[PDB]
């Protein structure tokens, strides 16, 4: 099994105090921390072999090109795509989903067509579709949720019709922890003549992804949530769909011939990568994938199952706390204390060294569905332990007691 | 003055050999090398204060947010913009120019309108306009060049008309070294009712930029050419134009309210930054700007003037070599040897440790204007010396002699 002491030794940032208390970082659904292997990969790139790529002209240029395209093959293997032509490097999940909405949706929707999403989506997998349907005169529809914040395949079958052209859905929700039944939803979409676009930002860092098992048409993910550098992501798309989509950005590197008025494009995947690419960040994401693969995604998923079952049990020990979403879940808990605003919960916890996030988590329609204005969220990854969950629940108990005390004191004035 | 020995000590990558010879890196117009101050800024971020930004919830989150928005203010001051609302972080110059073509051009062009560019443009400042004019039924026109590869203001006045809505032009050409008269061209555009979009990728690393003197409406630049990390750039636009342009990408972070079907946007600049941003890379670009400012952009420009006047003189000592572009120029020389393909020149030079680039330099219409299929380019920056120019011209002389020798030997068979 994975040894959590040995894993934590690899993350320099965990070893410090905040406000006089050891840091307890429980905000990896907002962004993850990085191991030495990734930070030293960036250092070795800038100290030894930085150059621009795809010249084949000089020695450092060749080294940088081999590093960048090597990282593309690491991503391909990591999500079990069939080809490097299906792996496009982007700035992040949000840009990957925008590319699909601009190049696929805006080119393939007409009045009467539908895009189907769900109430639990993150804004990155809502607003691009709102705009693409507005641009095309198509219709946006929402799959409803069950009362525990899961999706039933009967509701999917009801909402998706033979006029649906695109179903877009998260693999795992960054608020509910729900793992959605994507392989079954891809069957339903395809049976109705639609493609499925999967927002993989919260699944890819935490569980194995196999796009040939899922059969998703597009899948998007972000490096900064999976121990890799900021500023980089991937869009996977089945090669036959990418071949027919036009580029979302235009420039150098993605062309073959440029005349005064007309140009032709390079083959995939470079068609979709305009400009000097994100060279160091993509090589660092390759290092993150080597790091996670050496531990094992199934080992990390098993650890997070342990931490989430422990947290849900310990949260049920607290009076006056509501947890949103299903019992079977990814490694996060979003909650509120009955009489304390979640921002004040996050502030008090940060004074005890503990980092969580409060707000809408970029899911305003979901907060409205939950009937709340904001929530607090503790989210876990491979470097967190049950002792840190103990600290969190002990701090929530003291938070409850503190706010009730100030209430009672103020009661006289 | 700047001491080049002390400056070179700050760039670890320069201190190595390639093919048994000290590296001589003369390819900074393709990408620049980074000083310790920038690489250690990225290390300190990932080792100490990485977190997602714009929560205001927990201590590391606040540190990362202060670093990211602090770097925005460093960029503002660095190009003398009036406000941080005018500084948008992007993935690079190519994406910045694409944002203008998508959000400004596609929204403001109609049949009969013109976009005016020049024959010397890089593809990143050609293809987006080709696509925007195609999408809108507008017209693309080209300002012609003088025979030394400069632009005359009379040709600008002739080509720009009262139907012109956008003039897009490079500040400095990455092939000719020409510095274009942007402040005068911005007057001409504005006199005709157009905006001017300036491609600053090759000017910003090498000379002071003052967008209030230039009066450009939009200005785009790339971190990786100015000692900063890969994957980041900036788009500057005058605040009154950005206020009226819609976003180019949609998602979390750039919204204020999201309903099921409609959303509203945040104020500038965050309106144009969808998704988790390029946090480490933007903080590293802030470090690059602090590094360059401590040396002085005018000092770096004076050094490069020295190196370019030295190189042009030493190239004129070589028989059988053609240099393209004007005598008064930025710090690069693009050339060809009369009877040797530029790819073979670059290969031979790399065997002597010397890195240059051969090909079309993402300027195919310019190569056609020059009547060549490809060229070789040696480009300079603050860490290069006249001794490295001596090495280059000595290697070109030996290249000439080598290819003539193989020619003569093969002459019998
Ligand atoms: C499910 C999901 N979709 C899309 C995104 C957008 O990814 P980005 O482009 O890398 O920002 C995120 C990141 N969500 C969060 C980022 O900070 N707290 C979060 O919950 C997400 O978790
Ligand atoms: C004048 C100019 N415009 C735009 C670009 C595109 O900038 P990017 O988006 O950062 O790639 C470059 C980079 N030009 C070169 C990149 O490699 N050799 C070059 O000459 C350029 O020099």
């Amino acid at each position: 099994h994975m040894n959590i002491t040995d894993i934590r030794e690899q993350f320099p940032i965990l070893h410090q105090q905040v406000n006089g208390h050891d840091l307890v970082y429980l905000d990896s659904a907002a962004t993850s921390q990085k191991p030495r292997a990734v930070i030293e990969t960036l250092d070795k790139y800038y100290n030894q072999y930085n150059s621009n790529v795809h010249r084949g002209v000089h020695t450092l240029g060749t080294r940088a090109t081999d590093g960048y395209e090597g990282a593309r093959e690491k991503v391909r293997k990591f999500i079990n795509a069939k080809s490097m032509a299906e792996i496009i490097f982007t700035k992040g999940t949000t840009t990957s989903l925008n590319m699909v909405a601009l190049s696929y949706a805006r080119a393939n929707l007409k009045p009467g067509d539908e895009v189907v999403i769900t109430y639990m989506e993150h804004h990155a997998n809502i607003i691009p579709w709102q705009q693409a349907v507005k641009a095309t005169g198509a219709t946006l529809k929402y799959i409803p949720l069950q009362e525990d914040g899961t999706i039933s395949l009967e509701d999917v079958r009801e909402t998706v019709t033979s006029n649906t052209k695109i179903v877009a859905v998260s693999h795992v929700s960054n608020v509910l922890g729900t793992v959605n039944p994507i392989k079954e939803m891809a069957k339903i979409a395809h049976d109705n003549g639609a493609v499925i676009v999967v927002d993989g930002a919260q699944s890819t860092p935490h569980m194995k992804i196999d796009v040939q098992d899922l059969d998703c048409d597009f899948f998007a993910l972000s490096s900064h949530k999976m121990c890799g550098p900021t500023g980089v992501g991937v869009l996977y798309g089945k090669k036959a769909l990418l071949e027919n989509m036009e580029p979302a950005e235009f420039g150098g590197e993605m062309i073959d011939f440029v005349g005064l008025y007309e140009s032709t494009w390079k083959e995939l995947p470079w068609k979709f990568e305009a400009g000097t690419p994100i060279i160091a960040g993509a090589i660092g994401l390759g290092a993150a994938i080597d790091f996670l693969e050496e531990i094992g995604l199934d080992e990390i998923s098993r650890h997070e199952h342990k931490l989430a079952a422990y947290a849900l049990e310990r949260f049920r020990q607290l009076d006056g706390v509501t947890v949103y979403g299903p019992e079977e879940r990814a490694g996060l808990v979003t909650f509120n204390l009955d009489d304390v605003h979640p921002h004040d919960v996050a502030t008090v916890l940060d004074a005890e060294g503990i980092a969580v996030r409060a707000g809408h988590h970029a899911a305003q329609p979901l907060m409205k569905w939950l009937d709340v204005t904001a929530t607090a969220r503790a989210s876990f990854y491979l470097y967190n332990t049950e002792e840190e969950i103990d600290k969190l629940v002990e701090a929530l108990q003291k938070t409850k007691e503190y706010f009730t005390n100030v209430f009672v004191d103020l009661e006289h004035h």
